RNA sequence: UUUUUUU
RNA sequence: UUUUUUU
């Protein structure tokens, strides 16, 4: 959703205004060259004064990520604790893998079986030609435990299938 | 409210303009290095000429406080009397205390009882884990008579509770 | 109660 | 479970 665009920042200075918070972060983002396009990343920032925390709202997912390098930064005597929201979890194509070099003959279930070995998948799609309808020789997938991704890359990449050499790498 | 952002300045020079007042204070704030962020602290200043006083409006709570060191400053032959507004009183988390090292077993009423001893509280919260729901081992509170704060720190800090050493200090 | 306390 | 995780 939009949780990949918000950040929790705790241990905020007492009585700091929401605007002062915004100005500080947009400025840090600019001074570091961390923005992806022209204009300010931080759109808004809501403060829960008693609970001593604020949430930063960003315009983009990547900039939300980039700002995390500011964890611990000193601002008005307080060292800021920047964290992702609790409802947060990586977006659907976050660790999606590209698997090419597949023999044209294998079908979904067959291809999936070769991947499933390293663990259960959360998403998968084998590209088939519009008219023809058979495999185009490559597919995309993604495991549930996003940590098994690298283990799967190592094990599957380069593997010999038919007269083809498999190619596995993150699709992004 | 916004009373932690205004200041009463009495004994102002006769016929002084509101703008001259503003320029004088923003300049003092800059010459002393008393500002927290770029830009002028003093946003506005209203003068009640007959009553011989003006109020300064600041952009931040801390800068409002910082300017008070200018009490008695000579300006156009008159020694300025800087004071907080009368409606003023410290903001909700002003003297909030952090209390850590609490045994996970104690509950709100139990924890509160250990604090209440030094006087009545105006605010209190014991942090409990989102799912689990039990104490995370630390709480925040604040007494009504904000003077008992130090007396409570001395008495409670370091106290032995279970197999833990209590830690009490202002939460800011 | 020896310089005036307001949105 | 030693600084408080929300649209």
């Amino acid at each position: 959703l939009g949780s990949a665009r918000r950040l929790y920042v705790g241990n905020i200075p007492f009585g700091i205004t929401e605007e002062a918070m915004m100005d500080f972060f947009n400025a840090q983002m600019r001074l570091g060259g961390l923005t992806q396009a022209p204009g300010n990343p931080v759109l808004a920032v809501q403060i829960n004064q008693d609970k001593n925390f604020a949430f930063l709202e960003f315009r983009s997912v990547d900039e939300t990520t980039q700002a995390m390098a500011f964890d611990g930064i000193i601002f008005q005597g307080q060292s800021l604790k920047i964290r992702r929201p609790h409802d947060y979890q990586p977006l659907p194509g976050a660790h999606k893998l590209f698997i090419g070099g597949l023999p044209n003959y294998l079908n979904d279930d067959q291809v999936k079986e070769l991947l499933t070995s390293f663990g259960p998948l959360k998403a998968f799609n084998l590209v088939k030609d519009s008219a023809t309808g058979l495999s185009k020789g490559y597919a995309f997938c993604e495991y549930v435990d996003i940590n098994v991704t690298d283990q799967a890359i190592a094990g599957l990449n380069g593997m010999q299938l038919g007269d083809k050499k498999l190619l596995v790498q993150r699709a992004s």
